[PDB]
């Protein structure tokens, strides 16, 4: 049939690869958000599941209850607790942040402009493989139909190339996005330091003392 | 049967609370560690297994590279995809670190420590059944017999408190353990922080550029 020069090909291929990245990049971030198989459904909806550090916070203060304050272990529970359930929520932020500003983007990304180019690439297939066919029998076919089946071709080229081109183009906007998830990591991380920090002076205040 | 004062019964409540608070903790702590259930059963062993920071990782590159340097989003994706690899060990170390100075400290002192009382527990148990019932039959058996009935009991529960009151008076060194995870957290979540600035101002080079 019919061809495209390199340059047009080239678009494609990185409009593939483009969209296949986003895809495994947008589950693996996800997969790492959420490590365990049965929490990541609620952020694949959206949070409605609980955090590890929640759970482990939970359990910390129960014991540190139980046990009274007539030890130093119960206390010293209690207060990993606390900093164990403050992360939680640092975390909490993280998953919502990094959902709405990374994921979102990107599935959108891959439901409107990627979609929109697929579509567009089809319709030129066809265009393409309906001119070779009225190609091959030309003498049969009125010079008009053949003429137009060339049109129609160019055309179709051309809203692809654009489509693409243009998504191509604005690829910083992905950049962007990276970022867009590194901030949110890093506010969570450098949150997190915080509360780590708040607790070892606590804990160093009872090791310390006796 | 006979009986134990308060204060042996308020240790023996102390002691059980620990025993369980240190199996449930030492669980969860893990579970925190790794959320997956596939990846537990090595730190339950033990990395012999992938951390989803790393999977992550080699996907970002993997796409990075395909893309190629001519566009500006594959570059961006390596750059990402590193930061993202470099995660992956601090965390490596973080599993190591917290599986080495609090989980096995704490499972070491519940097949250690805590066995050991359990075990003179259910000594002092018997102890105090026999005299119960050589007790009950006092005229029928020698007094010899029934005195070191006593004897052999009282005995018990002077090991009993020994093991148990030394257990709960360290329980500081527990508080100690506690640091320890939380420290093992801390170099980690600082460490991650610089990971994180170090790539945000590479995305920021970009983003800023053109």
């Amino acid at each position: 049939g019919t061809k495209l020069d390199d340059d047009f090909k080239e678009m494609e291929r990185k409009v593939d690869v483009t969209s296949r990245a986003v895809m495994e990049i947008m589950t693996k971030t996800i997969e790492y958000l959420q490590p365990n198989p049965a929490s990541r459904a609620k952020l694949s909806m959206i949070p409605g599941y609980p955090q590890a550090e929640a759970l482990l916070a939970e359990a910390m203060l129960k014991f540190g209850r139980e046990l009274g304050d007539d030890c130093n272990f119960g206390p010293a529970l209690g207060e990993v607790g606390e900093a164990m359930r403050e992360l939680s929520e640092v975390k909490d932020s993280l998953d919502i942040e990094v959902k709405q500003n990374f994921i979102d983007p990107l599935q959108n990304l891959h439901d409107k402009d990627l979609r929109e180019i697929q579509h567009h690439l089809k319709k030129l297939e066809g265009r393409r493989l309906d001119f070779d066919y009225k190609k091959k029998r030309q003498g049969k076919i009125p010079d008009e139909e053949l003429r137009q089946a060339l049109e129609k071709f160019d055309e179709s080229k051309e809203i692809a190339e654009s489509s693409m081109f243009n998504l191509l183009e604005m690829d910083i906007e992905q950049v962007s996005q990276l970022s867009a998830l590194v901030q949110a990591q890093l506010e969570y991380h450098k949150q997190a330091v915080q509360i780590l920090q708040q607790v070892t002076v606590r804990l160093e205040e009872r090791i310390r003392q006796a």
